[PDB]
């Protein structure tokens, strides 16, 4: 009886593969090409001010900041902070609509809720991780320039402090960098007014971060050893650096 619509956030390959699950199945959604930095549930708020509070309809935000005030019938669907132990919105949205995912879904929402470590633990091979990473950064929107600094920051950015690979780079997508020097267990990538860190003990980071910034600016997910950054251009250089030195001093 309860009818339902679905807001999505910013895009990647879960979330492209959440919008075929949603047109095959003739589901009411919406999905305004959002990326990962601008997925804010007012970027829907006509549909909000449509069906909020309305009787019949049940409201699934997809990985939606609520910058606004959700209505009563709205439903966050997110895997994140203090929901990063939940399922990938993915398995979430297909267990909404009972939909069984594949074999290619499956490692769709493993690479999406815990990288090339999760696609291995469901028996992938290296072809598929392959095809994974590959559609994963073409649906994030990466491009050839994206690489091209990749590899400049790897070459000429990068030092090592015990298990930890620390890069410097002026990239606007981390996940070039990510994919060229995986396997590690510690990664930590950085700019000017950004930084994301991935690997061991994301709680230590996010000790050492909540002593510099309120919790709006930090954001973690993927596990125990999943990833923990901050929003862009929030944090000034000095408390970049002021950060990365102390997580380099959790290596001593
Ligand atoms: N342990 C891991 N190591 C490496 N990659 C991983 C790991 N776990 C997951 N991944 C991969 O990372 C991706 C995770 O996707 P998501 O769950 O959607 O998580 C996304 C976003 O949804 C989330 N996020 C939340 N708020 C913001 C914000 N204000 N700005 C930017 N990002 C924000 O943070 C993640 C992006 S973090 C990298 C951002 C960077 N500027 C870039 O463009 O590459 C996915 O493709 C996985 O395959
Ligand atoms: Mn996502």
């Amino acid at each position: 009886i309860k009818k339902h619509l679905f807001l999505l956030g910013g895009h990647d390959l879960a979330m492209q593969t959440i919008v075929q699950i949603l047109t095959d199945r003739n589901v009411i959604f919406k999905d305004r090409y959002l990326q990962w930095d601008n997925a804010l549930l007012s970027q829907y708020e006509e549909e909000i001010q449509q069906y909020g509070n309305k009787e019949p309809f049940i409201i699934y935000g997809v990985e939606l900041k609520e910058d606004i005030t959700p209505p009563t019938n709205y439903i966050r669907i997110d895997h994140h902070n203090e929901y990063a132990t939940y399922p990938s919105a993915l398995e979430q949205v297909a267990s909404i609509l009972d939909h069984p995912l594949n074999r290619y879904q499956t490692l769709v929402a493993a690479n999406d809720k815990a990288y090339i470590p999760g696609m291995l633990e469901i028996g992938a091979s290296h072809e598929e991780i392959n095809l994974i990473r590959q559609e994963d950064r073409k649906a994030q929107g990466v491009i050839e320039d994206d690489e091209k600094l990749a590899q400049e920051a790897i070459t000429n950015g990068t030092e090592k402090i015990g298990s930890l690979y620390v890069v410097f780079t002026t990239a606007n997508k981390f996940s070039p960098i990510c994919d060229r020097l995986y396997p590690y267990e510690k990664l930590l990538i950085y700019t000017p007014n950004e930084l994301i860190y991935y690997g061991k003990g994301i709680n230590s980071i996010q000790k050492i971060l909540k002593r510099y910034t309120p919790i709006s600016n930090i954001f973690w997910g993927g596990g125990i050893n999943g990833f923990i950054g901050t929003v862009r251009n929030r944090l000034t250089t000095n408390e970049i650096l002021n950060i990365v030195e102390q997580i380099k001093l959790l290596e001593l």
